[PDB]
């Protein structure tokens, strides 16, 4: 679990959003993993505008946060699991780490803010569903 809060905006990850998330719906999408939700408090995170590949991010099944070297967001190949079928996830970013999935929400950050938030895992890799792309987060 683990959200991003900025602005009047709480992002969380879309299979993990709640009825209250869906009620005060912004934006989702599907192919991201990825829901946004209005708020009624300011949230003081700030977000990302960069192209680093370096970061750390935290890891709840470890309670301890790991520094990682990531890849660009791109569109991979997720396997099945109980919320989604096997498809291609966009805007996904992979690093060697650890990730269970109850660790989906950990924030990966760089020295610019909030670049994403863990989504996908297995095999010694962790993905992180990038949010830099999203500008209005700001606005
Ligand atoms: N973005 C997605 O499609 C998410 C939906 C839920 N997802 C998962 O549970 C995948 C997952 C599996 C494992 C493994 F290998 F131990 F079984 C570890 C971590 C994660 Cl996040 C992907
Ligand atoms: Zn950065």
């Amino acid at each position: 679990s683990g959200a991003i809060y900025v602005g009047n905006y709480r992002v969380v990850n879309r299979h993990l959003a709640t009825h209250n998330d869906w009620a005060n719906l912004v934006w989702e999408d599907s192919s991201r993993d990825l829901l946004v939700s209005s708020t009624t408090a300011q949230g003081c995170d700030t977000i990302a505008r960069c192209d680093c590949q370096t970061g750390v991010y935290y890891c709840s099944s470890r309670r301890k946060h790991y520094p990682v070297s990531f890849s660009k967001p791109s569109l991979i190949f997720v396997e099945a699991s109980e919320y989604y079928p096997a498809r291609y996830q966009s805007h996904l970013m992979l690093a060697v780490g650890h990730s269970e999935p109850g660790d989906c929400g950990g924030i990966l950050r760089c020295q610019h803010g909030v670049v994403g938030i863990v989504s996908t895992g297995g095999n010694g890799l962790v993905g992180f569903a990038d949010v830099r792309d999203l500008l209005w987060l700001d606005e």
